[PDB]
């Protein structure tokens, strides 16, 4: 199970609901690190993407609603009933796309980070959940330079130590 998320400098996500830039390299690699594969997002992070479900990979939301409906997506209520989907499920890797309710959610179930680190500093609201950095190794650093300084990123893989 893989953690996917960008974040500012400081560890900023989010803002408003909505994210803090706008940065479409980034979300050219939201839809292939995620084609194919059980995407799992909380309510409100499902209802911010423009197309509702974004196509070609399993959306799973996560709400506490028991009527809520999202036609062509996984609508569960708890943790449990992720795990249940994705046993029957098998060869579909999981991967957590937030918020941060949720990645405080399945904090203890992630094996990989999938991190897009700006350089620069954002307003907003809403950090990513603190993690133990030390228990990771960093596999992998992709480094994109944008004209706007703020954007310039880097794409960073890591892997939880045995
Ligand atoms: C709520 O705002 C968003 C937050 C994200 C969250 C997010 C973005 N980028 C990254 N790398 N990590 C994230 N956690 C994705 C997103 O739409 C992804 C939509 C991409 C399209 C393809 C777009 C394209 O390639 O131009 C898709 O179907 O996957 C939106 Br809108």
């Amino acid at each position: 199970t893989a953690f996917l998320w960008a974040q500012d400098r400081d560890g900023l996500i989010g803002k408003d609901g909505h994210l803090p830039w706008h940065l479409p390299d980034d979300l050219h690699y939201f839809r292939a690190q995620t084609v194919g594969k059980i995407m799992v997002v909380g309510r409100r992070t499902y209802e911010s993407f423009p197309k509702r479900p974004l196509p070609e990979r399993t959306n799973v939301v996560l709400t506490h609603q028991e009527d809520y409906q999202a036609q062509g997506a996984v609508v569960v209520h708890d943790v449990a009933a992720v795990f249940a989907y994705a046993k029957q499920h098998p060869d579909q890797e999981l991967v957590i796309a937030g918020g941060a309710q949720i990645f405080t959610a399945f904090k203890d179930d992630v094996d990989t980070l999938l991190v897009t680190r700006l350089a620069g500093s954002f307003e907003g609201d809403t950090k990513m959940i603190p993690l133990n950095w030390d228990d990771f190794t960093k596999v992998s650093s992709r480094t994109v330079e944008d004209t706007n300084p703020a954007l310039t990123h880097t794409y960073e893989v890591w892997q939880k130590k045995a």
